[PDB]
């Protein structure tokens, strides 16, 4: 449904690709989306201790799945089960990440 | 989940990205599909009148939804629930299409 693809060979790991789903989840455009780190989407509440284990696994290419509070556009708070998974080329070398994006809201 | 992307300005719309779900729900490597049209995963049991759906959706430029048997690398056949979404860059103009696979 929420998902995305970022682009770790360009400067602070861009988003390139963005579903509609992710689109509505978030209430934010592709248009203003393309081009920036998803870090935007963290917010007052988020705990920086998650941060710091996707900022760790980003670092390690390790795939990962984590819980984090997140904000919509408009500042709407919930809760994000975030998955993440590198992609690499055939010489291996790091190409892409993913990330999957689940509202735990009920 | 199990995703795609494909690039329906190159030649015969291959897929140009999948999921770590969509290669284990198939079986096959990234290196086996990446440039291939997703046909490739049709067989004698596919209903040709669904193919023709998901072409005229493509050839409309519109999201569609549907069912239709497939078969993993080693010949296994699964129905695959797809759901299929055009995706336009900023000018409007046809970028890419992504699919969402779902095994039932
Ligand atoms: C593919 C991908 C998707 C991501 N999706 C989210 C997300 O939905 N929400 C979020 O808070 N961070 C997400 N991130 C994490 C941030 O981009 C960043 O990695 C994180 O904030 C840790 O880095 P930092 O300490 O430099 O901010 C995602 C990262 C990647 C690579
Ligand atoms: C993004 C995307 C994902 C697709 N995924 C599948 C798939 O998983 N299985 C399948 O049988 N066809 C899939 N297709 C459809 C085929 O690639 C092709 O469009 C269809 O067979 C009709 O074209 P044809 O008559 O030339 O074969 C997908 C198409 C697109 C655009």
């Amino acid at each position: 449904k929420n998902f995305v693809i970022t682009d770790p060979r360009l400067p602070d790991n861009p988003i390139i690709f963005a579903s509609d789903g992710f689109l509505e989840l978030t209430e934010y455009s592709r248009e203003e989306i393309l081009g920036r780190n998803a870090r935007f989407l963290q917010g007052p509440e988020t705990d920086q201790a998650t941060v710091q284990k996707i900022r760790d696994a980003i670092r390690d290419q390790r795939e990962t799945t984590v819980q984090l509070i997140n904000y919509t556009k408009s500042g709407k708070k919930f809760w994000n089960l975030l998955h993440l998974q590198p992609v690499r080329d055939q010489k291996g070398e790091l190409q892409y990440f993913y990330g999957v994006q689940l509202d735990g809201s009920d």
